[PDB]
């Protein structure tokens, strides 16, 4: 089926917490009942971080009526203009990247010469119980909002 689900998370992924702006934390769990869109982006991206997360902002309203919710999801790296934007839905921190493997967007990268590890830049879109009906990975930023935002109503 067309509505089917691409990828199986391990049961455990929905309590894992992710740190939110305040301190306190959050779950998938805590999402369960409405749509979620889950976006991943990598710290060594500041404008990219601003960009995708101000295109989503911009949609959120439209986001909130077709049903949905979005958490767009990093991990705090000692080595911050994005955080201090102020987008109306929640941006946390995967501190041991226990989140970032479930979804399997820890990739390796080419960083100036050095191979290190690092997130793909990827979303993901989850029903009301969970399941994860569609994958977007290493993505294209320019139209991408609007396009999870049109997989949102396709779902529907």
């Amino acid at each position: 089926a067309m509505t089917d689900a691409v990828l199986e998370l391990p049961a455990a992924t929905f309590d894992l917490p992710l740190s939110l702006s305040g301190g306190t934390q959050t779950t998938l769990r805590a999402h369960a009942g409405h749509w979620l869109v889950i976006y991943f982006y990598p710290k060594d991206s500041t404008p990219g971080c601003t960009t995708e997360g101000l295109d989503f902002n911009a949609l959120l309203p439209e986001f909130d009526k077709a049903g949905a919710k979005i958490l767009g999801v990093s991990r705090d790296s000692v080595k911050n203009f994005c955080a201090k934007q102020g987008f109306a839905f929640p941006l946390v921190s995967d501190g041991d990247e226990a989140l970032c493997r479930a979804f399997d967007v820890i990739k390796e990268k080419n960083m100036y010469g050095k191979q290190v590890l690092g997130i793909e830049r990827s979303t993901f879109l989850l029903s009301p119980e969970g399941q994860v009906v569609q994958a977007w990975r290493k993505v294209k930023v320019a139209g991408h909002a609007d396009a999870v935002l049109a997989a949102l109503k396709a779902h529907a």
